[PDB]
Parts: C-alpha cells; structure tokens; sequence
C-alpha cells in the first residue's frame, strides 16, 4: 500500500498531480506459461513363471515299528522265509478309512525289519527308485508281484514285504505280506495296528 492512494479527492476529476508516473511495476518480469503434457500409457511387467511347483504338504507319524516288529518277528518265522535273506521291504500302503505316510511306514518297515536282523534291508536309494524304474512311486507300493520281482530284483532282493496300512488311517492295521520274489508267492503275512506317534 505504498503511495498511490489518493485519499479525500476533490470533486471535479482530476488525474493523480501529486504524481509524476509512477508505472504499475510488473509482478513478474518473466512472461512464461507452465505446460504439463499427458504421460502416455505405458504397459505393467508381466513376469512369467515356470511351471508350478507343488509344496507338498507332510503328514503325522505313526508308531509304525509298533505295528511291523511284532509281525517282522512273525515273518522270519514264517513258511517260506530265512534269516540272512535280503528283504525287500515294499512300500507299505496306504488303503486306511484316510491318507497316512506309508512311505515313512516303509521306512519304519526297513526299520522294524533291521531291528529283528535277520533280514538284510534295501534302501529307498535301491527300491523307491525301482518304483519309479518301474513305474510307480515309493510310496504307492509295488501293489503287484511282478512290479514286486520287478523291483526287488532290481533292488538287489531276496524276498518282498508286501505291507499296507488299512482299518483306520489315523490309527491303521498295517496288512503286511511277505512275497517271495524269487517266485511271487506269498510266504507270510500280518496286520498289525499302528499307532500315531
């Protein structure tokens, strides 16, 4: 509010005397003018995968040389078998009212089976693999003698333990089977119900 007020004029009009010029001063001195352009549309990354890969869930536990010992303690004492044979434990199924690791049965099944020492035992690095060989997978089992004699002998084995778990999965009688693989004939076999661990 500098100057150029002129308060209480005359009456009659009459330009600013008591000023010379005085010229509006510029507010700015520059006399550009902003511009914001449009931003095209630009695409998203796609990011392909490759192939899905199933995490694949565990399973509980069972008291599996509780079910096997008992039996593999009955099947080296069966019609057919020897102590000092190779064994070929088979997977042992899973056919229960549900879903049980049969393959960490057929661990337990090697286990059972080692423990009672008068078989010799295959590996899973032998047999799982012979499933696959084969066909199958080291938990669905041999599920017929000839994929059995298949296997076991492609294992390295004397015999077959034809073993399943049924009744209750939670809780499953383990229907266990010795076949002879050298003839595919059925020497022993069990149930015996295992419990969760």
């Amino acid at each position: 509010g500098s100057h150029m007020v002129g308060q209480r004029e005359p009456a009659p009009v009459e330009e600013v005397k008591p000023a010379p010029e005085q010229p509006a001063e510029p507010q700015q001195p520059v006399p550009t003018v902003p511009s914001v352009p449009t931003i095209p549309q630009q695409p998203g990354p796609i990011e392909h995968e490759d192939q899905t890969a199933p995490p694949a869930p565990h399973i509980r536990h069972y008291d599996w040389n509780g079910a096997m010992q008992p039996m593999v303690s009955k099947m080296l004492g069966a019609d057919g078998v020897t102590a000092g044979s190779v064994l070929l434990v088979d997977s042992v199924n899973n056919r229960t009212n549900g879903s049980l690791n049969a393959a960490e049965a057929t661990e337990t099944l090697r286990n059972a089976l080692a423990n009672n020492g008068k078989f010799t035992l295959v590996s899973a690095q032998q047999l799982s693999m012979a499933k696959q060989q084969l066909g199958l997978s080291p938990q669905d089992s041999l599920g017929t003698r000839s994929k059995a004699i298949g296997i076991a002998r492609n294992v390295g084995a004397h015999y077959v333990l034809y073993s399943s778990a049924s009744g209750n999965v939670n809780a499953p009688t383990l229907q266990m089977q010795l076949m002879l693989v050298q003839t595919g004939e059925i020497i022993w076999s069990g149930k015996g119900a295992v419990s969760q661990q």
